């Protein structure tokens, strides 16, 4: 049947080996016209929007240690780095899983005194 990262909790699955050196994200989109070829191009540009938005509010819980609207620049500007990992076509919908290298992610917080 489907992949763990489909329908399982993200916060779980990203504490897989395979996933270690990556900031995830998914997302779907519903099949429209008979055309997969479109909702895999929707749905990976969703999951990269999911991973950014995850992604500052991970950012933004750290700085427990003028912020919020500049890690959401910071991390905007870093988006075009991040990697299709793995579709899933289902009944009437394809999901996509996104991956941003942690490194990358490191950089950002020093930008942001972390």
């Amino acid at each position: 049947g489907a992949p763990d990262w489909v329908v399982g909790d993200l916060e779980k699955v990203a504490k897989y080996e395979k996933y270690s050196g990556v900031f995830l994200g998914r997302a779907e989109d519903l099949i429209t016209n008979n055309d997969v070829d479109y909702s895999t191009n929707q749905a990976t540009a969703k999951a990269r929007a999911n991973l950014a938005a995850n992604l500052k509010s991970t950012l933004q819980k750290d700085l427990e240690n003028t912020d919020t609207e500049k890690i959401s620049q910071l991390v905007d500007k870093e988006l075009i780095a991040s990697k299709m990992l793995a579709r899933y076509v289902g009944k009437d919908r394809v999901f996509v899983l996104v991956g941003l290298d942690k490194q990358i992610v490191d950089k950002v917080r020093e930008e942001l005194g972390m």
